[PDB]
Parts: C-alpha cells; sequence; structure tokens
C-alpha cells in the first residue's frame, strides 16, 4: 500500500490545481514535525519553504507536480532520520560539531571552508542548527549538485554559465 | 549632519558586536516600515534577513559591518521611493503590470522569462508584491549582478566555475 498511501497524500495535499504550492509545502511539513518532539523548530516559514518549491520546480509551472514532491519527500525523510542520528546529545539541533558527519551521511562531502559558510548562513550565533534550517539547506545544497551535474555535460568539473542562466539559477532559488 | 546621524543608527543598531546581525537587521527593518502604511508588508522574516545579511556581507563575517550597511541601507531607500512612485494605483504593493517600470527604474532590464520567474517567487497569487518581498528581490537581484561581474571583468557574459566556487557562489546567498 506504500504507492497507493502516497499518491492519496499528495492528492489531498495538492488539491485543486493538482499541485503543492509553497502554502501546502509548509502546512504539512509543520503538521509532521508536531509529531516528532526530537526535532526542535521555529516552524517551517512561508519565505523559506517558496525557495524550498522553486528550486525543486524544475519544470517552472511555481508549484511541486507528483513527482517533483515526490522527490523532495523521499529526501526528507531520509535527511530527517540523519538528523536525529547525528543529534547525538538530544539537543535537537546539529551544532557544529555534529554537522559534517550529518552531511556526508547524507552523501554530502564538503571541505571546511565550504562547513564554515553553512554555519554562518543556517546556524546560529552558538553554532547551532535547527530542523527547519537544516532541511531547506540540505534541499539547496542537493539542488545545487544537480544544477552543476546538469550543467557539467563534458565531466571536466568546471561549469560556463552566461547571466541569464546564472540569474534564472539565482533569482528563481 | 546625515553623515553624523548614520554614524549614530549604525552604532545603536550594531551594538556590542559592532555588526548588524540578520536579527538586528530584521527587527530595525519592521520598526521602520510600521512608519511607512504606504508600504505594505507582512513584515521581514528572519530567513529573510539571514538572505539579506549574506548576500550583502562581502568580507564574510556573518554581519554587517559599516560600509556594508551604508550600501544596503542606501539601496533600500533608493528602492522605497521607487516603489511608491510606480504604485500607480496607490495599492501599497507592485503588480505584475507595475513591476518593469519599477525594475526599470532601479536599472534592471530583464528578459519575460526571469519576470515570470521572479513573479512566481516574489509575488502572490494575483501576481502582486508587497514591500519586503520587492525588497528582498532587489536586493537579491543586485547582488547577483555584482557578483556575476566581479567574476567576469572582461565582459564575456559567462564566468567558469569549479564545484567549490559554485557552492560558496550559491550556498552563501
Ligand atoms: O520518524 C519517522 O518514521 C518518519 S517516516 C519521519 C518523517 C517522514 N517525513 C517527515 C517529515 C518531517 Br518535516 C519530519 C519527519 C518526517
Ligand atoms: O521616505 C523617506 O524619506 C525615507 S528616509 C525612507 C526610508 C529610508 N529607509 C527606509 C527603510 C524602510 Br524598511 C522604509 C523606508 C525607508
Ligand atoms: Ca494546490
Ligand atoms: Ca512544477
Ligand atoms: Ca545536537
Ligand atoms: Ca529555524
Ligand atoms: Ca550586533
Ligand atoms: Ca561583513
Ligand atoms: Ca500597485
Ligand atoms: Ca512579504
Amino acid at each position: 500500500e506504500e504507492v497507493r498511501q502516497f499518491r492519496r497524500l499528495f492528492a489531498q495535499l495538492a488539491g485543486d490545481d493538482m499541485e503543492v504550492s509553497a502554502t501546502e509545502l509548509m502546512n504539512i511539513l509543520n503538521k509532521v514535525v508536531t509529531r516528532h518532539p526530537d526535532l526542535k523548530t521555529d516552524g517551517f516559514g512561508i519565505d523559506t519553504c517558496r525557495s524550498m518549491v522553486a528550486v525543486m520546480d524544475s519544470d517552472t509551472t511555481g508549484k511541486l507536480g507528483f513527482e517533483e514532491f515526490k522527490y523532495l519527500w523521499n529526501n526528507i525523510k531520509r535527511w530527517q532520520a540523519i538528523y536525529k542520528q547525528f543529534d547525538t546529545d538530544r539537543s535537537g539541533t546539529i551544532c557544529s560539531s555534529e554537522l559534517p558527519g550529518a552531511f556526508e551521511a547524507a552523501g554530502f562531502h564538503l571541505n571546511e571552508h565550504l562547513y564554515n559558510m553553512i554555519i554562518r548562513r543556517y546556524s546560529d550565533e552558538s553554532g547551532n542548527m535547527d530542523f527547519d534550517n537544516f532541511i531547506s539547506c540540505l534541499v539547496r545544497l542537493d539542488a545545487m549538485f544537480r544544477a552543476f551535474k546538469s550543467l557539467d555535460k563534458d565531466g571536466t568539473g568546471q561549469i560556463q554559465v552566461n547571466i541569464q542562466e546564472w540569474l534564472q539559477l539565482t533569482m528563481y532559488s
């Protein structure tokens, strides 16, 4: 019944326009995090969810269709399990000492410099990251690796991006 | 006096660490918009302000020093003026039809496709944009032009980046 239950979840969440908006996404994430007192969060806010939608909206409809939403949801299901596992003291938050192992478990092997930038952008003044910040960072990180991979057809590890493409990739994010 | 008053504003806003954080920025922007009822807004949120700080934080300290803050504030001043001037129907919001005129006044000449993305990302279902979303969009857009230019000295309209560079550019934003 897994396929069936999920199609049902998408149908009811997407509603009358058959796609998942930022508001719909915000609502479901917040509902689910209500049941997980181990995930400390101030909530998923609408601007975070608009960025989430835009980076996952690869056909540029403004909203998440079934396959887009399925990809996002399955990544979050995995990433939440990682966050719980790497929260090796039950603060409910991922501190700087815990972050590299968490990201590496998700398949993101970054260097100290990158980890440092991520912490400045997504963690608080103590270096702790809450759950909605952790998911919004990973959704973006995954999308940016995928964008790079899409543009590096020749597998040279360098991509050439023109201004139109630069603006599209950065503004619709 | 302008010079003197502004130093006082920065000093009081930045407080004990001598730089302006995202929280401090959020608090001043919200205090200031409330005195401009001709600028409609649901408020500036913390995630939006973290994004604003990141794109304005040229020396990667995590927070805005005096010249970074001055740059941002002077832009906001100019853009709020444009907002009021191009809200021709006096709605307090900038609709899809008013947007190009506003953006052209701010010096940006974008193609249809990129307006469509911007409206999807920043406007409401009707295509109307409130003031915090307009400012957030402009801050970002100005920054993204500046970043590309700083990397494309000889105006080829293309930059070349490796994965490390790409992630630094896209995740610290
Ligand atoms: O604990 C579990 O078994 C599952 S399947 C967790 C989640 C599955 N989807 C999630 C979304 C958010 Br938001 C937080 C937690 C979950
Ligand atoms: O209209 C004016 O005279 C000025 S000094 C406007 C502003 C100058 N800085 C601002 C910040 C926000 Br938020 C809203 C309005 C302004
Ligand atoms: Ca819907
Ligand atoms: Ca879509
Ligand atoms: Ca922890
Ligand atoms: Ca948060
Ligand atoms: Ca400060
Ligand atoms: Ca700085
Ligand atoms: Ca208007
Ligand atoms: Ca808004």
